[PDB]
């Protein structure tokens, strides 16, 4: 199972792996481990797979059930990451980016770690109402990540300005361009993103095409800051 | 001989063609009538060429004359270039993505009080010229933005003011749906149309070394939708 | 009869004038006169204007009927001017800042001109009030161009959350860039009379939690229209009355 | 010797008193502390005053040495604690002055905030090229009290780039210049502003078109700012 890199700070495709209910438990760690570190990986030529077939591998990660978000973040237990599948793409366009918001935290100045160590922000659907912290520590990983996108309403205690102004910067960083990777899309390939260090969008960039992308959703939990606090 | 798009807003691939001085005149009036409409034309094994060929083809369209930020090549100059042939010589092992922006778009799709606004605004440009900011394009008659990382202000307006506007246009260009990324493979040629487009490079690639052969031709000096000329 | 001015482009002292119900004509024209091209004029030591009197001074001008504000621009048919008498201050603090918002236009780049007659924005008090107004609006008697903006805004017709709230900023600065701004320093017994169809104001919370009342009396405005001449849109809610 | 309050935050005057070289210890203790306390304090009906009686009342505070926020000289590391500013010739109309209170402004900050400028540090040039690496919050000498250290003279803050300077820049202005925590004076002949220039900023307003103003400052010696861990200013240049 060899595991190629495609950017500095994100995504690696994996080959040598054919998805499904039949895979090596050391296999899954291997996929696993990749997941953590690069936090969004790819699988091509995946055409074995059907929705019973993803169901099965997705099983063995874990639990099943356009703007920059983190899935369900209005919800208090926001899950853990999920497994998307190409079957219908447009004859142009159509391609999703990742952010790691991980490294994102990392490459903070000390200033801005401060602040968005003791800031929370208020998550909701514009009714569900979450009270997240904007830096969670991932409890695999025990990696920093900053949570945000586009769910986010306001931050605690700070007025509609200094919210909207302060988000976009933080924004600013998440989706640079050099902490992102653009995946075009094609038959047979299949995305798995870490949802506690990453963020994605969709690119409406198809026209009036079709395009059905059926997801497989993992179940998640409930983030903590780093003095260990959860959500309300 | 053969072009396809790659996205609603911007990107064409132009397969089946051979680049080179060989190439007839209907072969250039397909690459520049695919140029103009698409903004930025890509083609793939073009192995062929090298320097030598290469310069020979970049003489049918006109007169052969860090960048990870958002820029129109050389817009601190009055009579900035019209296109450039850009080719893979040698890449990163993974990253070492180009993005590209359609600026005609992004005028087209201004609401009317931001296509009053950005008719009638001129911005300073340096490292210093003043360009305005919605030229006219000299042969598909499209107005597109004109702006980037070398504006250093807009006249008129203060730092605040020209900051929060240089931002807001920024954001309308640069947003994925009016963007195409490319993944550069060996032999790839891309050709951009810079009067009409905005692209940026990404640093995603650590610190490997990546040689890149452009050939920038010959351009005009700009004219705003009164024809008025860039001041020096 | 004497007009002392405050400010550059806002702000005016009127002397020697008694306001009353029962005031000359022509002393009426004076005060009108002021108040459109100072857009906001101040009177002193009016200790015997109660609030009977006031009312009925109010109606010498017209009809009777915190944050940077236009008043009650959440109506179509927003006041043109009011009547502010001062019965009780605090011991210190209190304020109230002013703003000419014909001047903030008069002194725009000619793209933020373009800009500002071709934006229109949508006004509300969340009773559930909304009203599309154009952003600039001509002034039915002095015939000038103001912005018209404030905290009642919500959102910029055409533009997403992050154009409106930057640009609404942007004019914001302008409008009350304190070049452009008069702050009264309330004393016992002052009248003070704006132009709201060329005017923002906002109170100064620095009083902390003291006693401050003062009675006003708002005169009955009219519809805008932009340079088009084009009258503000109604989504839902009522005009004023009486 | 009287001091009433003008403003919650900011702002008092300070009656009966005539401003000179010959004050008793005890008054100038008083004027001292009400400076501390309210950041700004104004003289009234101070028409005797010669610029050798200004420079005579001056010295008992310290030693003696633009129409956008600024603290004065925060270009140079040991800029001016404070000063005593004079009215001589005003204009028929306008030309207040502002001033804020960046003590205030620190305190009312959210802990997040805090955070952000506790740990924040700028840089401060005169655009003579000096050139000073400020902490963007700073320990009063006096008081004690922790005061938010910014202003026009600020070319960036050290770490972040050109876009979040000016964002989070403007984000600290804002709070610093609120009209709550701010006072505006109305020149009259004969007044006397004493701001302390440590724990403010202030702004001339050019709102008296192109008329004549003078106006006779005596600044005072001041001390290089320490942050809430105990670091000193960084001369670049
Ligand atoms: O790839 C896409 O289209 C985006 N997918 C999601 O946002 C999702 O699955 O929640
Ligand atoms: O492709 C790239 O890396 C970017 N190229 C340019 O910015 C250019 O040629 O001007
Ligand atoms: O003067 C004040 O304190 C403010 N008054 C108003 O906003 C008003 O009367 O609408
Ligand atoms: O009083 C004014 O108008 C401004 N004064 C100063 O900026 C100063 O004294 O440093
Ligand atoms: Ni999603
Ligand atoms: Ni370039
Ligand atoms: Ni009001
Ligand atoms: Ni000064």
């Amino acid at each position: 199972i060899t595991v190629k890199k495609l950017g500095s700070r994100i995504g690696a495709q994996i080959d040598g792996v054919r998805l499904g209910g039949d895979l090596d438990p050391a296999a899954v760690n291997e996929i696993r481990a990749a997941l953590l570190a690069h936090k969004v990986v790819f699988f091509r030529g995946q055409h074995q797979l059907d929705d019973a077939e993803q169901l099965a591998f997705a099983g063995l990660l874990g639990t099943p059930i356009n703007r920059w978000h983190t899935d369900v973040t209005f919800a208090a237990n926001y899950p853990a990451a999920s497994v998307l599948r190409a079957v219908s793409l447009p004859s142009y366009g159509g391609s999703t980016l990742w952010a790691n918001t991980a490294a994102a935290y990392a490459e903070l100045p000390e200033p801005l770690k401060c602040l968005t160590e003791n800031l929370w922000a208020l998550h909701t659907n514009r009714d569900f109402r979450t009270e997240h912290p904007v830096v969670r520590v991932h409890p695999e990983t025990g990696e920093r990540t900053l949570l945000a996108g586009d769910f986010v309403r306001s931050f605690v205690g700070l007025d509609s300005h200094e919210s909207r102004v302060l988000f976009e910067v933080l924004q600013r960083r998440i989706t640079m361009p050099e902490n992102t990777i653009r995946w075009n899309w094609a038959p047979g390939d299949v995305a798995i993103w870490d949802n506690r260090a990453t963020q994605h969008r969709a690119i409406d960039d198809y026209d009036d095409q079709h395009r059905l992308m059926h997801r497989v959703t993992l179940m998640g939990d409930v983030p903590v800051d780093v003095y260990g606090q959860a959500s309300r």
